[PDB]
């Protein structure tokens, strides 16, 4: 340790992402960087011995020192129940945790000049602002036994009414049923931090929804963006020569997938999960991509892995085999929290050292040495050799060589 | 026409794709086919005309003669309503009739050998099995004006107690909520068509869900599916050296993605309506992709085209300038409901001719007579040529005159 990096909250995680997690900060952070750190264990065992607590815990400690860096995590469902003995099929701690911070996951590819892509024709970057708060992460689903009457119903707090809509009346057998929500004041939010990413990038603006489908739901969101780009933001578009349009979501994702790239794409939360993963598979493996919560307030964010543990990997790593997990988006959250913690406390030292390892990262890679993922992407999977790729911790080791490069060429110069 | 079809169930629809309806019957179909035609106008007109009776009176249509080919239609929002003076946001007839008739959706790209793919990997074929019944298209959604409780709650019919769940307590102003829903027995045949189709295909097939999120209502699709998978498809799954998987559904677009195509993928109604056009852009382009229904009996089908009314072509066709729309996904709801109806009456007249019309259709493209789209994904948008392509009448021009040379050298 020698930086003065100042508050961090970390959340470890969960199988080969929590393997990464631990050599990242062995290799990569603390020879470097001294922190005060908050650390919050969000593996699965933690959360089901301290009732999922601990997930609430960091979420309020991330409100209090305004950066978080979390490892990926294992939502349990019932198989995960089994393996681990699980006392409840807890909640997803990232719903948790975006539903308390609020705000927008922005998503973006990280590019290396050398990994081909599935789509020849992105050649400029497709950022996704992901809207954090509610739908399908905050929703009440349940099973449905047998016949019977589902209602939904709203009260107001006044308690002078009461609305009661019919979902569905089971005539014959049972099934299942669900409600969920959202709130004006976060599609506002989402409203605004779309808008304004669009500007500061200079691109244009695109939201997805299903508002033909769902009339009342989705045309809240339709309605909520116009009425705040209209008054609030066409101005500054129309200078910058760049335009804001909804889109149906199955159109989007078609005119997506054909387009150039270089637009923000303003998704809805299970949009956003999902579309994501084709953005971030589209330029070339899920180990490439940033995802940053952006708070409302603007001060506070939670940096992420948004692809998953990687169980598959994991499982051959309990075998003792070979693995190549891709660290870099693990890497890039450490980044991503470090620079913007940098930045609120005017650390130009933490902000080089951030941004030096993101151009670490980049540079090893396009040095032509990268994870089994990537020399997939040069060559083809099935073409792929040993002598191609560099194993796990062989990557690791090769990024700490370089990383330990740059930072002792940043003391040679004249200080 | 001389070739005895049949009865079948029409439904006429909106805008640029209403244009290239009618040319497929007064150049492809009527030349040489007489049929029991039961046509329903699903225009918006007709619809907002009769409060939207025809799109229901169409759906009991089909289930009495089991062959239906329906033209895209609009499904009006805010700014429809407007445009044509409507009385209410009419529903979705799409979503109308899939919920009347049940089963699944499935859906699959139309390959031609000259056509480049966005997606470079995807040599073989990936078909779509979307839930036809429930989730957003039968939701009830509201605003919520302003701070108060939502809930939603069961009443079973046998007289126990209700049960109520909060669905959330608005304390500092409105938003929105919904309440969604869908059936066992639904859920149930979903998943036999998905297990045949895997089967009949010789692929294997993949359930996507978000069941660590909606481990209640994405769990019942996963639980129904594992159940008949172990109990009346694992073992002939395993003799054709196949498999069934279920993946989580981001896990499986990125999967998808990046495979070699090859098997047949299982959503949920919502999933299925996005991925379709996903995979159909993949291939090439939307007017490249087959959309039927196939209820549960399997002896009713609803052909049509996945795509909707191509609405910014039809604004170029209003302004008196010229366009070049792909007619092909609206040609084979016709060719794939005709097709069902042969197998139906044993008509192997109509049949070949259903084949032929498919056949003519690709042998066109593949010989270099192809609309704008077909056209980019070879050279290109930014490159393509006035030369390069056919405009929308002209291409349906190109096909009749193939299609009466396939049909008359047949005798
Ligand atoms: N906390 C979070 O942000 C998330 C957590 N999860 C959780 O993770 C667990 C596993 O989920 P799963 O559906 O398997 O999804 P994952 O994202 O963990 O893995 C799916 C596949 O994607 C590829 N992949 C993903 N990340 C990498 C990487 N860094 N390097 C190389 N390949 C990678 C691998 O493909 P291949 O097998 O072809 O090598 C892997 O098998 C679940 O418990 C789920 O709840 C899931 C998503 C997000
Ligand atoms: N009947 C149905 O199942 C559906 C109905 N609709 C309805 O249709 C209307 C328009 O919907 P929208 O979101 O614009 O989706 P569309 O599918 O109608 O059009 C979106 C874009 O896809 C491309 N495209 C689609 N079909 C073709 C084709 N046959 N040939 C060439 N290009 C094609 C065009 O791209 P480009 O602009 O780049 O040329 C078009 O602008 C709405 O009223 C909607 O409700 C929508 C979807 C399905
Ligand atoms: O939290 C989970 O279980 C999945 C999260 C996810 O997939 C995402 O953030 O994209
Ligand atoms: O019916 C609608 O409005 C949308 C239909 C659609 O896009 C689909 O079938 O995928
Ligand atoms: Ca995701
Ligand atoms: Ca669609
Ligand atoms: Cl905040
Ligand atoms: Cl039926």
């Amino acid at each position: 340790k020698k930086i003065s990096g100042g508050s961090v909250v970390e959340m470890q995680g969960d199988e080969m992402t929590r393997i990464i997690w631990e050599l990242i900060k062995e290799k990569l952070i603390f020879p470097y960087v001294e922190l005060d750190l908050h650390s919050y264990d969000l593996g699965i065992e933690n959360r089901d011995a301290t009732n999922d607590q601990v997930t609430k815990d960091a979420a309020e400690a991330i409100k209090k020192h305004n950066v978080g860096v979390k490892c990926a995590t294992i939502t349990p469902d019932e198989k995960r129940v089994e393996e681990f003995k699980l006392k409840q099929m807890w909640k997803s701690p990232n719903g948790t945790i975006r539903n308390i911070l609020g705000g927008t996951v922005f998503r973006e590819a990280i590019i290396c000049k050398n990994i081909p892509r599935l789509v020849s024709g992105w050649v400029k970057p497709i950022i996704i602002g992901c809207h954090a708060y509610g739908d399908q992460y905050r929703a009440t689903d349940f099973v449905v036994p047998g016949p019977g009457k589902v209602e939904i119903t709203y009260t107001p707090s006044d308690g002078t009414q009461k609305v009661t809509y019919l979902v569905h009346n089971f005539e014959e057998g049972g099934g299942v049923a669900m409600g969920m929500y959202n709130q004006d004041k976060s599609i506002e939010d989402f409203a605004h931090s779309s808008f304004q990413m669009a500007l500061s990038k200079g691109w244009p603006l695109y939201l997805s929804t299903k508002n033909t489908i769902l009339k009342k739901y989705d045309g809240r969101f339709k309605d909520i963006f116009q009425e705040i780009y209209d008054k609030q933001y066409k101005s500054q578009f129309e200078a910058q020569k760049i335009w804001y349009e909804h889109r149906l979501i199955d159109d989007m994702v078609a005119q997506a997938m054909k387009s150039e790239g270089g637009f923000i794409w303003a998704c809805k939360n299970y949009d956003g999960d999902v579309q994501s993963d084709f953005v971030a598979q589209g330029y070339g493996s899920l180990g490439m991509m940033t995802s940053v919560l952006v708070c409302p307030d603007g001060k506070t964010v939670e940096a992420e892995a948004a692809h998953g543990t990687v169980t598959r990997h994991y499982r051959m790593y309990q075998k003792g085999q070979e693995t190549s997990t891709n660290p870099i988006a693990s890497i890039f959250a450490w980044t991503r929290g470090l620079a913007h913690r940098a930045k609120l406390d005017n650390n130009k030292e933490l902000a080089f050292f951030a941004n030096a390892l993101e151009e670490v990262s980049i540079e090893t890679i396009e040095a032509g040495f990268m994870t089994k993922d990537l020399a997939a992407c040069i060559k083809g999977l099935p073409n792929v050799q040993r002598s191609d790729y560099l194993n796990t911790f062989e990557f690791m080791d090769k990024l700490g060589e370089n990383l330990k490069i740059k930072l002792a060429q940043a003391k040679l110069l004249e200080h």
